[PDB]
């Protein structure tokens, strides 16, 4: 609920950072990952520099954006997009330049054919 337009270019992005973090925490923490509470975080603190900078400007679409990265993370359909840039196969910087339409392409190969555990 709000009475205008006002608010604090920053805070927009420090809620950010939370939300993600949450998001990255609930997933991880269920998803039996022994990864350290601080990759989360990184990861996370991360989307905001890259995505303020591509951006440079808080607006609708940096939003838009934003709200359509961490979408993607929360679906049940997609279960492997928190896994990728925590585990490392995706970046905090590209991961904005990820398609809306890859974001659920879910591919392994596609990443690169140099090494196939093929752990399924």
């Amino acid at each position: 609920g709000s009475s205008g337009s006002s608010g604090s270019a920053d805070q927009i992005r420090q809620s950010v950072r939370h939300s993600l973090k949450d998001i990255l925490m609930k997933r991880l923490t269920d998803s039996n990952l022994k990864v350290p509470e601080e990759k989360a975080a990184k990861v996370a603190t991360k989307i905001e520099k890259e995505l303020f900078s591509f951006f440079r400007d808080t607006d609708a679409k940096y939003k838009n954006k934003y709200r359509s990265l961490m979408f993607n993370l929360k679906d049940p359909k997609n279960n492997i997009l928190f896994k990728k840039v925590l585990k490392g196969e995706v970046t905090p910087d590209h991961l904005i330049r990820m398609s809306p339409e890859e974001l659920a392409s879910k591919e392994l190969a596609a990443w690169r054919r140099r090494s196939g555990p093929s752990s399924g």
